[PDB]
């Protein structure tokens, strides 16, 4: 009953958060076994960020250049290397709190929990979605770099995001845990800006299904639509085009409710053209688009971890 | 930059979550040191919940009537007692993960994080505010009872809420960690229903200040108001009357943004009279009241 955008319990990730200092720059690092992963621009300052030479700046740094702190424990760095936009520090202590984990690259529209840290000290946790324009609308202040986003299934923490920078509009850009940025962005001070963005249609449909599962179903109708005709309407409202693959992904929710996806599209189409008329869906006056088909099954079907 | 309904990191609470069973009934419990706290209605069944006498129900139970488990492992109960609407079950082991903590009773209008659990295992975390009417608008499924709400300041966890029940409107009710219910609710199946509710004026203002801190000020205007004249308007919109105390709380944000509280009130006044006009504030098409002034200061730029 009731509908919240829930984060994953952050405990398994809190246990991996450390503070990384290099010179006067301090940000967050991710400690798994005997490796600390952090944004490579921890070795940077000012005009360094103005078109930096990373290979080169790193070369003048040695192991004792990086101070690493887990709580009060100082971790001795015994190795460093660069991996794409990531720095990999080898430490002499394997993290006793390392969860079962993996590194996955997330697809646009998909969601994850973010653990905002400052000085290696976790400060908050929230859900967000990887925007179609390859940014995240997060909440980050100075010193938040190195904070990570993640998903859980069973006992396995899947890390998908590490925070690197803030774009001109106040949205955020970052990398997977191999150091490859999401979107065009680069870790320098340039003119780079967020592209225009769209509403995540797949997620809106997922959420509409969640409403129906909760008994909130006034918006359904007796009609259906072709994919092509849905996309013509939807795109006029700045919705991501719905693909046959998105339709297949809504299969389980579709089967579970006995409402065919295109039947739900007809309902959405009507909602966009005529609005909601003062009524609400799942308590909202607005159509939510940060809730995936998987978040719906997770939240509605009491899953735990673990 | 950005603005999220941020919960506290939940790991210090996760480490305290256990399962408590009695008869056929299972729910969550909070394991701190050598004591496990859970809702007393775990000892109730069928027509027990129609009109339970808890003293009479409990006296029929022994220590071994209670099965407590941390994950897959059983903790032996070696004592039991009732504190208002909670059971306190002493166990033979101490919980090494027990964080620095305290129990606090929170005022309506304040916020906290909830860690929704089923079977003594963490499901998710979310932020919410206690309504003026003492209910919380939550996301709970059958089995979430015993789940707790908390705030973390420093390394010390302050527990303020334990979940007991769901009301007819689908809104939820529970107690502080001493068993005292928030609101006029009791742990029976009565016809009790959520009382009239109001929008949390103090929170709305703090949120407006957050918007200004974010470089947005389209909603501002050239007027001021008296406290008295603000209330005469806001109270027509189901808004919680605003006091001088509320105004003083807003001092830090006012000073920081250079906007006087009563001027910010005059802004909110106009927003109520004229509406938002399809325009958003911090990405919202409606006014948010689930961020206290303290939440804003904690999240937003200094």
């Amino acid at each position: 009953s009731g509908f919240r955008k829930m984060a994953f319990p952050s405990g398994k990730v809190e246990g991996c958060m450390v503070q990384v200092t290099c010179g006067t720059t301090t940000l967050n690092g991710l400690w798994l076994d005997d490796t600390v992963y952090c944004p490579r621009h921890v070795i940077c300052t000012a005009e360094d960020m103005l078109n930096p030479n990373y290979e080169d700046l790193l070369i003048r740094k040695s192991n004792h250049s990086f101070l690493v702190q887990a709580g009060n424990v100082q971790l001795r760095v015994i190795g460093h290397s660069m991996q794409n936009c990531l720095l990999r520090l080898k430490v002499d202590t394997s993290n006793p709190k390392t969860p079962k984990y993996k590194f996955v690259r997330i697809q646009p529209g998909q969601t994850f929990s973010v653990l905002a840290c400052y000085n290696g000290s976790p400060s908050g946790v929230y859900q967000c979605a990887m925007r179609p324009n390859h940014t995240i609308k997060g909440s980050f202040l100075n010193g938040s770099c190195g904070s990570v986003g993640f998903n859980i299934d069973y006992d396995c923490v899947s890390f998908c995001y590490m925070h690197h920078m803030e774009l001109p509009t106040g949205v955020h850009a970052g990398t997977d845990l191999e150091g490859k940025f999401y979107g065009p962005f680069v870790d320098r001070q340039t003119a780079q800006a967020a592209g225009t963005d769209t509403t995540i249609t797949l997620n809106v449909l997922a959420w509409l299904y969640a409403a129906v599962i909760a008994g909130d179903r006034w918006f359904l109708n007796r009609f259906t639509t072709t994919l092509n005709d849905f996309n013509l309407v939807a795109m006029k409202y700045n919705y991501e085009p719905l693909t046959q693959d998105h339709v297949d992904i809504l299969g389980p929710l579709s089967a579970q409710t006995g409402i065919a996806v295109l039947d739900m599209c007809a309902a959405l189409k009507e909602l966009l053209q005529n609005g909601m008329n003062g009524r609400t869906i799942l308590g909202s006056t607005i159509l939510e688009d940060e809730f995936t088909p998987f978040d719906v099954v997770r939240q509605c079907s009491g899953v735990t971890f673990q």
